[PDB]
DNA sequence: CAAACATCAAGGGTCC
DNA sequence: GGGACCCTTGATGTTT
């Protein structure tokens, strides 16, 4: 695909509007915030993902027995456990 | 005092 | 550019 040069630190980040986000991690800037806990991110998925603590949520939903887990790895180790 | 094991967040990839 | 989910590495912690 595309490809983008770091100027602060000449790393080469892949994705077309990805430079940013690594750029934060040098200016430790966390644009957004948690509407309820106040606690600021870095990337918008990142407070998706915190997001899913207060609204209780469980997208990894077991494809064998149908129970929902609210990290994909909890689910992993379920998936393994069959 | 270590390994071993576990959980979880931080960076980057990759598709859409 | 923006969402979104995945994967890898590492910090931090608990149990040997
Ligand atoms: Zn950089
Ligand atoms: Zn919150
Ligand atoms: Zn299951």
């Amino acid at each position: 695909k595309a490809f983008q040069k770091c100027p602060i630190c000449e790393k080469v980040i892949q994705g077309a509007g990805k430079l940013p986000r690594h750029i934060r991690t040098h200016t430790g800037e966390k644009p957004y915030e948690c509407n309820i806990c106040k606690v600021r991110f870095t990337r918008q998925d990142k407070l998706k993902v915190h997001m899913r603590k207060h609204t209780g949520e469980k997208p990894y939903l077991c494809q064998q027995c149908g129970a929902a887990f609210a990290h994909n790895y909890d689910l992993k180790n379920h998936m393994r456990v069959h």
